[PDB]
């Protein structure tokens, strides 16, 4: 989950 909403970083 972390990743999926690091992506906008
Ligand atoms: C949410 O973005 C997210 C993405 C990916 C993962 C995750 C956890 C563990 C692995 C892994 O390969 O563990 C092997 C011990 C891969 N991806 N968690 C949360
Ligand atoms: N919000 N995005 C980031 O912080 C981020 C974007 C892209 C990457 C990344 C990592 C590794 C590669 C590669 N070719 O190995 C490319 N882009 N990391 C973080
Ligand atoms: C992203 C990942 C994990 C949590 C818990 C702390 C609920 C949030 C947001
Ligand atoms: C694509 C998720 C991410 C974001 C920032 C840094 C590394 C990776
Ligand atoms: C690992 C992580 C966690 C939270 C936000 C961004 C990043 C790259």
């Amino acid at each position: 989950l972390a990743a999926a909403l690091a992506q906008a970083l």
